[PDB]
């Protein structure tokens, strides 16, 4: 299946939320805790500007790239010059700032901009943990209680506009990571979760990230 791990995050979710993991009573969250499952990526900063230019991004790399409106995507590294440039294909090429490139010169002009604003002012997700092929912004999309981020490394990052909750899915660890109103990031592997049971307000972000990646894979292309 090669749709970018969707699939197999939709099953590892499932099974989890089938499992009922909150209803439950003798739930010892901590014991699903997995350091070994802490994710590389995740979304640190994000400025929508979608309407004429695009979506601009911090990974917690310090690595900036913008999703522009035609589909393209620019990452300008954290070294500030070394550039990744991802066409509709999905085919990639490499370039710097400091040559100048004529055929780039807007999209690096609109991709400073982006990360000027972002360094000045927005705060970094995550910014109290140091995290264990840069990826890039697959999709995204918001609804009014969320917006939705699908890395290229398969990676869903979900984060929730009324309580700046967020999940970081990672369907190759079969994992979560759940930043939670007072900033603690916390790594759970999902079948220790199915075994030892969770909070309710984690069951259902689980629930509601289901819905999500359902909708992912509904809407492909």
């Amino acid at each position: 299946h090669m749709d970018c791990h969707l699939s197999d995050m939709l099953q590892q979710l499932h099974s989890v939320n089938a499992s009922k993991p909150s209803e439950r009573g003798l739930v010892r969250q901590e014991e699903a805790e997995d350091p070994a499952c802490i994710p590389i990526f995740w979304v640190s900063k994000w400025v929508d500007y979608s309407d004429k230019y695009g979506l601009g991004y911090q990974l917690c790399d310090n690595s900036v790239g913008v999703l522009f409106n035609d589909s393209t995507r620019l990452i300008l590294y954290n070294d500030g010059d070394s550039l990744q440039y991802i066409e509709r294909d999905g085919t990639e090429s490499y370039l710097t700032v400091s040559s100048h490139p004529n055929s780039l010169m807007k999209k690096i002009t609109l991709l400073k901009y982006f990360r000027n604003y972002m360094s000045e002012h927005l705060l970094k997700a995550g910014a109290n943990i140091t995290p264990r092929r840069l990826p890039y912004l697959r999709t995204w999309f918001r609804t009014r209680s969320a917006i939705i981020l699908h890395l290229s490394n398969g990676s869903v990052q979900i984060n929730f506009f009324q309580d700046h909750t967020k999940l970081i899915l990672c369907p190759l660890m079969a994992a979560v990571t759940y930043i939670d109103e007072k900033r603690d990031f916390r790594t759970y592997r999902l079948s220790l979760l199915e075994e030892y049971g969770c909070c309710k307000e984690l069951a259902s972000r689980l629930r509601y990230a289901r819905t999500m990646v359902d909708k992912l894979l509904s809407s492909r292309s």
